[PDB]
């Protein structure tokens, strides 16, 4: 049992619901927030620029520092930083973003990171404007995660749509 709270259930581990990430870490303080990374820790815009804005850009000073020792990350790779005031950790996580040309079947391996954490928060990999299909998005997860996964769909109008197509 853990306190997550209305969301709906697609599979044995998978669970939806509408929610501003943001707002769901602030309530719940998971063990794991899930970061949608690019690969310089740049957290701008979408959801990281979000997740990052709410802890008052330690997130982005953490996130200078762990570039600045160990580099960039790998496109479908992940670190583990701290979750500031929205969790325990944060484990970012580059999913291909098809603005910049990254190659799609990458996202499978994005998603494998989460399998390294029994419990997530976590928003879709590579949605908004990282711009892949958001539906594409939940099949890989669904396929791929078999930890148990809270994923929070910011936009309402998108929540009903991967809700009601879920096969
Ligand atoms: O959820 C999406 C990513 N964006 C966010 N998700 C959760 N919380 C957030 N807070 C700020 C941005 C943000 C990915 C699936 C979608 F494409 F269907 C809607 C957008
Ligand atoms: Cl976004």
């Amino acid at each position: 049992v853990n306190s997550f709270s209305g969301y709906l259930k697609l599979t044995d581990n998978v669970y939806i619901k509408n929610a501003d990430i943001v707002e769901e870490a602030k309530k719940v303080k998971p063990t794991v927030v899930v970061n949608a990374a690019n690969v310089y820790l740049k957290h701008g815009g979408g959801v990281a620029g979000a997740l990052n804005k709410a802890t008052n850009n330690a997130m982005q000073v953490e996130s200078d520092d762990y570039i600045a020792t160990n580099g960039p990350l790998k496109v479908g790779g992940s670190c583990v930083l701290s979750g500031h005031n929205l969790a325990k950790h944060c484990l970012h996580v580059v999913g291909p973003n098809v603005n910049k040309g990254e190659d799609i079947q990458l996202l499978k391996s994005a998603y494998e990171n989460f399998n390294q954490h029994e419990v997530l928060l976590a928003p879709l990999l590579s949605a908004g404007i990282f711009g892949a299909d958001p539906i594409h998005s939940l099949r890989v997860c669904v396929d791929t995660v078999r930890t148990n996964v809270y994923l929070a769909v910011f936009d309402k109008n998108l929540y009903d749509k991967l809700v009601s197509s879920f096969l």
